[PDB]
């Protein structure tokens, strides 16, 4: 085991920053040991997991319907059902403070030809969210004919603290 | 080489992650390591491959007008499949639902199409991918109310309910 | 300087990582570089690690037979898809694992629900799976009839134990 | 101290020649417990499903018909999801997701991929994008649909600035 | 300070540090705090999702029917991206991602996969693949329609060198 003088200020200013240069010539075997002394694992799969519990089921047909509206970051999954964008059934994932609106996820988006029997398939969505306070997660549909269905959960607080499953 | 440290940030952390049986400094000179972790760990750590379906592991399922437990026991599960699709005015329902016998929460629907100027309604499948941990009392179950419709699909458990995984 | 540790946690790990037929920390940190990557041969980054090459490939075009994807002990990523019939139909595509015993699905094809029609149409109907073999073990795609098919590609991403085969 | 051996390896040599430039390599017989203080000793980074999350502010929401409309037009890296209305191959009416400097154009997103048998009546489906784009000066990204019949809908928020370092939520 | 008792790390170790003159490994009960330069070593790093991102410049955008079109045919490892025409799975219609050595040809994206029953009428849809592809010398990525009614569609761009360097945004 030798010494060989390093010629790189980078790694002599990350160096620095990291703790308020020569490089070794033996390769050192290593287990790490880290996750076990921090109290295990956090592995993100299995902390966004849902549950009984924590899941917000929703399933919204004309009407609209809060998922969430407290801070923090929130998964949202489901489908919406497809219409011809020329329809007016609308079923949407929106955010909103009151003041202004926007779609998340948007159901009228098919454009059949050559047919007025318009067959529809669900259009999924996959979304994380953060609101912040003011802000409200929603499902609306404004038809009878038309669903916005899925589940969401709190993943972090508006700090950005993860919640555990 | 070596040199003082100051920094009440590593100084806790150092504590914390090794704490004295009892009531720090940095080194000039840089070490080559390789990290033997994942073979010391009895291999195949990496998500992918711990999460990998077995024939013993699998827990397949094919439901149809019936309701079938997927998982009543505590830990976490991965569970991927599909729903066969229905109009959102159907009452033939094939869903994936959690239970303790009191609430119930449905985490996969297949009602929810929406056709328009025909009664010749195309279905497709409706997939899902969950990751649902249960705690004591819980059941993950597959359910279809309807001999025309199906809830298939695959799950295994991924961990102890303590998150402590399980090796495939 | 070095001081005892008390951690029973700790201790257990330690102990069941590097076994023994047989604790300190210490105040100094050293910096280090990790020569693992390049130890391994390089592109151990995930998505790199699994790219399917012309050598690797496990291609299969699947009808009215049974085909073997793999049937020797390994990690095996496959990815496909079946033909989608409906949940009534005799016309069957999947994804199956066995041991000559016992069988499971991996992916099925039939699973739609059409109403008010005879007229049925189909899509194709994805599968993006990691299955583990071990002896004995034959992963296969499977359709009893000409109409359908199960159609993709797999390969092998490591070793029973774990050891990742590079691309 | 613990024996050692001579490493004999060009890539490893190679690979730390550049790593840490000025050998004969050793390698050691001892397994080293460690602890890595990386993450505490730089500022703890955010995970990065959390520092990707949409939210009202940030959220670039776009529903584009028979229109041109810029998702964005300076520098940086953005995600775009969205969907596009499906149409047979040798339909006149496009929807896509581009990105352009005004001299030549590229299709990110392109709906005109279906092709009917037997039927002059086409079905339509949502055409699904999930994309990570980077611009640089002078670039544009944007949506595009040429005709009343067909919609480019989605969501993007920029990442990261073009030097890489990360937006907050 | 102790003797291991494991053919599994021996092995691992033995793998990783090859030596042409090639004994007991052994562990230690101190832990020991450290750092991580790599990174700053290897001139800096960016995160995953930011190194892959598309860009005007480093497209290789694709919209083919009729025809056979290269991709790409240098070494290196490829995300590739798109969708196909679907068609009857008894369609002699072909429209396909391949790879290729000019001997053996492997489909790695298949469009021929849909089955429909009591009717002549077979509407189509998109069939995605999403793919990372790693080419060797002498070795081509390939979108091949056979029939201008179905397209192969998509975008792809070079992730890395075949050594797994990667290549920036
Ligand atoms: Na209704
Ligand atoms: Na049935
Ligand atoms: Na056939
Ligand atoms: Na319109």
């Amino acid at each position: 085991s030798q010494q060989f003088r390093i010629d790189s200020e980078s790694i002599r200013d990350k160096l620095n920053t990291l703790l308020p240069l020569s490089g070794s010539t033996t390769i050192i075997p290593v287990v790490d040991l880290t996750e076990t002394a921090e109290g295990g694992a956090q592995r993100e799969d299995l902390q966004k997991a849902f549950t009984l519990i924590n899941t917000i089921d929703f399933d919204v047909e004309n009407t609209t319907t809060t998922i969430a509206n407290t801070p923090g970051f929130y998964k949202v999954v489901g489908n919406l059902s497809s219409r011809d964008e020329a329809s007016g059934a609308i079923a949407v994932i929106e955010v909103t403070d009151g003041i202004t609106t926007k779609i998340l996820a948007n159901n009228r988006i098919v454009s059949p030809d050559g047919t007025t029997a318009v067959q529809s398939v669900p259009v999924p969505f996959d979304l994380m969210v953060k609101l912040v306070a003011g802000d409200t997660l929603q499902a609306r549909s404004n038809n009878a004919e038309v669903r916005v269905q899925g589940i969401a959960r709190q993943i972090a607080d508006v700090s950005g603290n993860l919640i555990n499953p």
